[PDB]
Parts: C-alpha cells; structure tokens; sequence
C-alpha cells in the first residue's frame, strides 16, 4: 500500500498526454507477468467472498460441524467454473485444514479479506487513473480486462471529483469513501434535508450563495449525522364511513441519569412518528367532538354527550385529551433534542463568520436595526459561545487577527475570554456550577425566536386549554393544512400576495366607501329593508350603519346592491339609479371580486409552476460546475455520466469527511490544496465552469 | 355487458351505456381524464374545504345558535344548528351551494348582540370558503385541462 | 359597528397602504 | 412478478412470444451460477439432457 | 399581461447589460462576470 501510494503520488499532477503516465504504462508492461500475478491473487481472493456467500455452494455442505470437504470444495468450484483447475489446487494448498480433510470456507474468506483491502483499493485507484488519463493504450488495456471485480467491488467505495485549482488545469482527485458513510447518507432523515436545501439552492437563484450555501449545508449536514449516530440504537354511519376515507386518504442514582438518556433517544428516534399519531388522535378527539347536542336544561345552556353506546365513547374523548396531551409534550421534548441543535449550529456559525469577517463587534456598530443581530449580543461574553461549532478557536483567531488594529485589550473584554492570561496559560499547557446562565439565556431566546417552536407551543397551549372546553381541540385540525405539501403550498399562495391582496382588498373598501357615500346623498330613501310599515327600518341613515351594510350584502351577494334596493319604477332618480347600480355590478362584482380570485389563483398557480421548474432545472444543467447536458446528448448516456462520475453532488460532501477525518500530514498535494483553500474560506477550486472534457476533448477519445 | 343484462332485468339500468361517448371521442376522454390527472391535489383541497367548514360550524354552535332557525312557523322552530351533525351537514349543504355565503340562510342581523363578530364571520366565511377554495378547485381543474 | 372597531379596522388600513 | 411466477414452470410458456427457445438462452445463461438442476426446477423443462 | 411586462422589465435588466446590450452569457462563464462588468466595465451611471 505505501508502494502504491508512492507510485500514484509521483505520477499526480500530470498532463492527458505525459512522459510520467507513459512510463507508468511502460513500467506495468515491463512487469507484466508480475502484475497479472498480483491482480489475479487479488481476483480470486475477491470473488472467493461471492463463491462462498452464493446459496449453490451453500447446498453442497453436508455436515453439521459447519466444515466442508476438500473433495466437496474443489467439486463446488468446478461447478461454479469460475477459478481454473490449478487455481482450485493452489486454494486448496492455501485451505486451514484441520487434518481431518475439511476447511472452513467463513474462516478462509475472512481471514484475507481486511488486510488486502486498502491496497486492492490503491490498485483500482492507479488503474483507473491511467486509464482515465492515457485512454489510447492498448497495453493498458490487458491489465484493465484482468481488473474486472476488483474494480466491480471497489468501485462502491471509489470516488471521483474533478476539481480545479492548479494553474487553471483541470484534474481528477481519487479518494476512498467508507460503507458507513454512503450508508448514513442513505438515511432518509438527511434525504428530506437534501431535497429541502436543492429546493432553496435553485430558489435563491445567487452566483457565489450556490457554493456558499452548498458548504453550509454541507457542514450542516455532516453535524445531523453526527446527531443521528450519537442518538441511533342514519347519518352516523355516513359520517365515518366519510372520515375513514378521508383518513385513508390522507395517511396514503444514576438509574434516573441512564432512564433519561434512553427517553431522550427513545423520543428522538420517532419524533415523526410521534406527530403523526398525534394528528390522528386529534383527528379522532374531533370526530368524536361531532357527535354533540345541546338542550334547554340538563339530563343554563348544557353540552351533553349523546349517541349509541355511550361507554364506548364518553370515556374515550376523556382518556383520549389527556393522552393528545401527553403525546404533545412528548413531541415538544422531542423536538427540543432533535432539531435544535441544528439551528443553534447554524446561528453559531453565522455569527462566528460575521464576527470574522464582517467584524460585527470589532467595529462594534450592529446597528440595532435587526433584532436579532442586537440578540447576538449576550452570548460572546460567555466561554461556551462556540462549543456547539466544531470549531471552538474562532474567537482566538480573530483576536490574533485584528487585534493589533483594533487594540486586543479592547477586544479583550469583549469576547469573554478571562484576560490574555488566558491565552498564556493555553499555550503554557458541580455540574450545576459548570452552567452559564446568560448562554442559556440566550439559548433559549434564540429557541423563541425559531417559527417551528413556536408554532409547536401554540400547539401547547391549545392541548393544554382544551380541557376548559372540548371544543378547543378543533385548533389541532390544522396540522393538515400544516402537513402534508400539498395545503402548505396552499396556504403559503395566501401569503405569497400578501402586499396586492391587502392592496386590492383595501382599493374595493374604497370603492364601496364612496358609492356608499353617493348612496346616502342621493338614493337615503330607497334603503327600506323593513316589512312592516308601523316600524320602518331606514337601513342608511347613518354613515357607519349604511357602509356596513354595503359591506355586508353588496359585495357578498353578486346581484349587486340593487337587490336588497327597493324596485326603482315609476320614480324620481330613476335612471341615476340604474346608472349606480349597473356600475356598482360592473365595479365591485364582475373586476374587483375577479381580480382577488384571479390574484389567488394566479400565486398558487405560479408557486406550483416554480415547484415543477426546480425539478426541470435540476436536470437542465448541473449546478456544481453550471454545465448543461448538451456537451453530453452528443454521446449516448452522456449526463448521466456526468452525475455519477463527473461532478457528482453526493461523492462531494463524503470529500469533505473524508479530508475532517484523516490527519493532516497523509494529505496529498490536491487534498492540501483544498484543505488550505477551504481554509481561507475562498471558493475557486470548484470547476467553475469547466470540466474535464471541456479541457482535453482533444485527446479525450 | 354487466349493465346491458342488468338493462333486461330493468330497462332504467340501459342509461348507464351513455358514457361510451365519453370513450368514444378522444375531447370527452380528456374531459374525464381531466379529474384522475391532478385528483391527488383535489382530494386534499375538498379535505381542506370540509376542514374550514368544520371550523367555522363548531364556531357558530358555540356562540350562534340563536341565528339559525330555518322554520318559518314559530309553533315548531326547528334549530338546524341544534347539534354538531346537523349543523355541519346544514352547512356544508346550502352554505357552499348558495355562493352568496351563509347569509341568505342565516337571519339576517338586526343589531342585537354580536353584530359586528356576526358580520365579520359570515364575511369571512364568504371570502374564504367563495373566493378562495371554489375557486382554486375551479381552477385546477381547467388548468389540469388545458 | 362602534367607534373602536372601525377605527381599528382604519388604523389597520393606513398602516398597510402607507408603505 | 408474484401472479407471473405461475407462469414459469408450464410449457408453451412463449406462446406469443417470436423465440420459443427463452428457456435454452436463460439456462446457457445462469445455471452455472444457480445450478443446473434449481434452474431445471424453475424454469419447467424435464433435465438438461 | 401588465404584470407580466413589469416583471419582465426586471428580468431583462437583471440578465442584460442596458449599455451594450448582451450580458451574463459571455461573461457568465467567469466568475461574477456580470456582477463586475455592470460596476465597473458597462454602467448606465457612468455614462452621465
Ligand atoms: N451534481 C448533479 N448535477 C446534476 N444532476 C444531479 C447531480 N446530482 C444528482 N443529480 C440528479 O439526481 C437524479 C437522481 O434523483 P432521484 O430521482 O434518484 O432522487 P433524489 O431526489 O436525488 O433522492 P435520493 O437519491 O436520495 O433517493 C439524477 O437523475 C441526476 O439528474
Ligand atoms: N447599465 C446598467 N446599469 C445598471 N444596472 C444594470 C445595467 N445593466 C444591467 N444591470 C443590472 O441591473 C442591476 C441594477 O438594476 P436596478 O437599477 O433595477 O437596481 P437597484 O436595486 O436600484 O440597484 P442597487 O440596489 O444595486 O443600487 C445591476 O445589479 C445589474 O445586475
Ligand atoms: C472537525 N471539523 C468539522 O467538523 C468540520 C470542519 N469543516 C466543516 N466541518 C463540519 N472542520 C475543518 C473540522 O475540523
Ligand atoms: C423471426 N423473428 C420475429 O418473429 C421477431 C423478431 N423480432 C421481433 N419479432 C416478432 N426477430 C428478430 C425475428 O427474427
Ligand atoms: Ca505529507
Ligand atoms: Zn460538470
């Protein structure tokens, strides 16, 4: 393994065409008898582990001791064909045999398995490599057909990424990715997260905020990781034959310290599941709601429960609040050990930056104009601002930074480090005492600030009040309308016009203002609702009584005010009256009405179509690199190797781990490179718009 | 075939063959494909809908019971919004039929108590449950259509 | 129909049309 | 795939299908690897020979 | 329609330089190529 990684750093940093890559194929040539050997005992070795795991040579075994035959092993591989007679002798000459003629075929694949897989790794690194950089090399293609499975096994694992860095010259980095780390991203926790930041990424729509915002979520992302693996291991019967369908539908001393860490992963682990069933029980707490009826005195308005079996069902909506109730909490626990972390990671982080870069406190003028930049305040004064960021030395580094400015006694006291004592001892080198209080305090001002957790303690305190009245409970039938993506884009379309539907709102308020006013001057004496002529009621006499009137049925009712008008026939005003009401049709009912319609409409419409363009856009074109698919219809299956092996978006964020992981003097120069440019927080060694192809087309082939 | 033998055992059943139209030219085949295409959206704003009016029926049984007699005779006033069903059912029955709100249902205000929440309840129920949802549900399906 | 509620309801209205 | 399962072990399996000689092309195919005789089983010919 | 000609205003500024007309194509492809050709190279201001 250290030989190959020799070899694979020596030939880095060449060009399509070099001297280095054909030398490397000369040299494998020069040992080709050598390096068939080697890629044959790799070969065999690799698929020993499929020869072994397949049921056909799983039939063959005929004892209960769990231990084959010599003769049963050899007849098992010839039935299989896959390993040649002398390699069957050569398997055989390499079998742990007990001396009683039987080898045991789980002992023998996984005794051979662990140490050689680094180095087979390696061996499909260097071989894809020179493939991928000489493709005209018939020599190397020999030695490629010979790598067929441990390529095919190795590959999984393999990654590929073409960053560009080193002067302007496009190249390929190899790294190896774990199984736990594709396994983990196959959680569908951080696909949701995945789908939700492709979404935002495309919405923003901003030129450096598209990498910006990748490594955010990139860090964002490794972070939930990191959460997830330190948590893991009559008219009744219409009526619910109704509510079944829409359900349907819609669904389609330390003792106490260990009982309360197992609840906290016990209620992290199905959080989600946890408010599903919450919506069902409030479905049901509602359904059972349906069934009451008032009378004049009871069994002094009284709400009596009434209806066949009434023990199944009283009881039930009693035991059943309490239990909503219960749930509820728990999902606000739940919630608490879930996600907020997260956001505080985020805030961290952007705070952190800010105060890095745009030096929000060593120039010490926020402004006061956001209220939460002014909340930012309390916390740098606390020694644990930044134990939630993997970095904890920020504070530290813009010290050494900008302290010779800005005076780092200033800056001294203002980041709550105790003195540059502090600093000195460094290098020099009750739990209840341990808490501080203005980090908490900050802490949970910040959990305030968050729309989830309010919007989960309005639930609270809804679950918690309807108790006072059952009838309360009706509140939590809104998790629908806050569920499923359907009504959430539903609901948002009110929002989305906010400005034009006040706008227009208020411009039809006007309108009906002012024809009630002409109304009063002129038409006082046609408003007559009333029926009985000992007690007229002159519905406008008054401007507040005839405005509200006019708001009350002339708009609602669609015939237009005329309806509720007194028949204006054989009378003075006649056609002045026609006139207003005509155009009190054609103003308020059949434009203004429409245009609010149309407006909603139009908002839902339109988030539904931006719905559908990130979709399309997310094909398009690759937004690692801003490259189209059209370089790649000119070669069949041409995009989508690009999204597999070319710019892939996933083999990115395993990149990253991978270089968080290993030390930093096993880097190699390309993984240096971008450490160090990483690092500075400048973002030029992504393609940018050029890839590989792009670069060497020429001699691509 | 089914219908055609049940149209024997009694003529009335031979109506139902008249949806071969429908199968027959390829325009009515869009028409009715039109519902199946975006029923997924539909299904959940009719649910949407019968949520809002939900809402607002166990509203008016909590504070107007007063202002839902249906019976013109005052010998026998029958309370439509006497229970939670009947009410509801009331509601969703002649409340979204109308078009022009609850209004033209409910008597009308004469100044008494909750005049003012009475007017702003049946405006908003007007606008939301008019302007917004038949709306949208009209809506989507021309433009499932076109 | 008071003097509370459409002053409420006006307050409300010029805030909005304002900006 | 549960309901064509029925299918496999019955002859004139292709019966509208243009090559009636599937069974031969799938044996040649993965028996080597699934064994002769479980492939005989499921596809309903008598024996390889 | 209206609506549809104010929006389109912006975006029409927004991926085309007014002064010299094609824009955040050509210099799409280097980095922040509109951005800066709008401050610096092409701007309407600075005509004036
Ligand atoms: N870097 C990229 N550039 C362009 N397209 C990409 C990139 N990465 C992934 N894709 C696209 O992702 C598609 C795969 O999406 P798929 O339908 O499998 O589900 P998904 O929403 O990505 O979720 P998951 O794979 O986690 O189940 C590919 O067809 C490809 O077009
Ligand atoms: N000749 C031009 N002059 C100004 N902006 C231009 C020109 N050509 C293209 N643009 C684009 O229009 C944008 C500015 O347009 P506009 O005047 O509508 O914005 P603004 O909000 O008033 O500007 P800012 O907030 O940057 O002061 C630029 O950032 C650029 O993307
Ligand atoms: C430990 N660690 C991280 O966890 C990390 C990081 N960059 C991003 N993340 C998430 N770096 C540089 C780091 O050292
Ligand atoms: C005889 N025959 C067919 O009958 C056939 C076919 N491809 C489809 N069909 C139906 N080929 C290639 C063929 O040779
Ligand atoms: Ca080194
Ligand atoms: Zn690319």
């Amino acid at each position: 393994k250290d030989m190959v990684v020799m070899l694979l750093s020596l030939l880095e940093g060449n060009v399509v065409n070099g001297m280095i890559a054909r030398q490397m194929v000369d040299m494998l040539v020069e040992s080709s008898s050598n390096v068939e050997m080697i890629l044959k005992f790799f070969d065999m070795f690799l698929k020993l582990k499929d020869i072994v795991g397949s049921e056909a040579f799983q039939d063959y075994v005929t004892d209960p001791r769990g231990l084959i035959s010599k003769k049963d092993f050899q007849k098992a591989m010839d039935s299989q064909k896959q390993f040649t007679g002398p390699e069957i002798q050569f398997l055989l000459s390499c079998s742990e045999a007990d001396e009683n003629e039987m080898i045991n075929f789980e002992e023998f694949a996984n005794r051979f398995q662990e140490p050689a897989r680094d180095i087979g790794f390696n061996v499909a690194v260097l071989l894809t490599n020179l493939s991928e950089h000489v493709p005209h090399d018939p020599r190397l293609r020999n030695f490629l057909e010979l790598a067929e499975s441990i390529l095919e096994y190795f590959r999984p694992y393999l990654g590929r990424i073409e960053i560009m860095g080193a002067s302007r010259r496009i190249e390929r980095i190899y790294f190896e990715i774990s199984e736990t780390n594709r396994a983990q991203w196959e959680m569908p926790q951080v696909k949701e997260s995945k789908r939700q930041f492709i979404f935002d990424v495309v919405n923003e729509g901003g030129e450096a905020e598209k990498m910006e915002l990748f490594v955010s979520f990139c860090e964002d992302t490794i972070f939930e990781m990191q959460i997830a693996a330190q948590i893991s291991e009559t008219a009744r019967e219409a009526a619910t034959a109704l509510a079944a369908l829409l359900w349907a539908v819609v669904a389609r001393w330390g003792e106490l310290e260990v009982q309360r860490v197992k609840f906290l992963n016990y209620l992290s682990r199905n959080f989600y599941t946890l408010r599903f069933l919450a919506l069902f029980l409030a479905f049901a707490i509602n359904f059972i709601l349906l069934f009451y009826k008032v009378s004049d005195s009871p069994p002094n308005m009284v709400y009596y429960f009434l209806e066949e079996s009434t023990g199944y069902m009283e009881p039930a909506l009693w035991c059943l609040s309490l239990l909503h109730t219960l749930v509820a909490f728990l999902c606000i626990i739940g919630y608490n050990c879930l996600k907020v972390p997260l956001v505080i990671f985020k805030r961290e982080k952007e705070l952190a930056r800010k105060l890095e870069f745009d030096g929000l406190y060593i120039t010490e003028q926020p402004g006061d104009d956001d209220v939460k930049g002014q909340w930012d305040r309390l916390v740098l004064n606390t020694p644990s601002f930044p134990s939630n960021y993997w970095d904890k030395f920020v504070k530290r580094k813009v010290l050494d930074k900008h302290g010779d400015i800005f005076g780092r006694e200033r800056i001294a006291e203002l980041l709550g480090m105790d003195l540059a004592s502090l600093e000195i001892t460094a290098h020099n080198e009750t739990w209840l005492m341990s808490i501080d209080v203005k980090y908490q305090i900050w802490k949970f001002g910040v959990i305030f600030t968050d729309n989830s957790f309010l919007y989960l303690g309005w639930y609270m305190v809804m679950s918690l009040l309807g108790h006072y009245n059952n009838f309360f409970f009706a509140a939590h039938l809104l998790d629908i309308a806050m569920g499923v993506k359907t009504l959430r884009t539903i609901l948002s379309s009110v929002t989305h016009n906010g400005k034009q539907l006040v706008m227009t709102v208020g411009l039809l308020a006007v309108v009906v203002y002012l024809y009630t006013v002409v109304a009063f001057n002129f038409f006082r004496k046609f408003y007559n609702k009333s029926e009985d002529e000992d007690e007229p009621d002159m519905k406008c006499d008054d401007m507040m009584t005839c405005y509200l009137f006019h708001m009350y049925v002339g708009v609602r009712a669609g015939g237009g005010i005329g309806d509720e008008i007194e028949d204006p026939a054989g009378d003075e005003y006649e056609l002045y009256r026609v006139v207003f009401d005509i155009t009190f049709f054609f103003f308020v009912i059949v434009i203004l009405l429409a245009i609010i319609q149309g407006l909603i409409i139009d908002a839902f419409g339109e988030l539904r179509d931006q719905q559908e363009q990130v979709k399309e856009d997310m094909e398009t074109k690759c937004f690692i690199c801003g490259i189209g698919s059209d370089y790649f219809d000119t070669t069949p299956h041409g995009f989508e190797t690009h999204t597999l092996e070319e710019h892939n978006l996933a083999n990115y964020m395993f990149f990253l781990m991978y270089l968080i992981n290993k030390d930093e003097t096993e880097h190699t120069g390309q993984e240096s490179y971008v450490w160090k440019m990483y690092q500075e927080r400048c973002w030029d060694f992504f393609p940018a718009g050029d890839c590989f192809r792009k670069q060497y087309e020429d001699q691509l082939s």
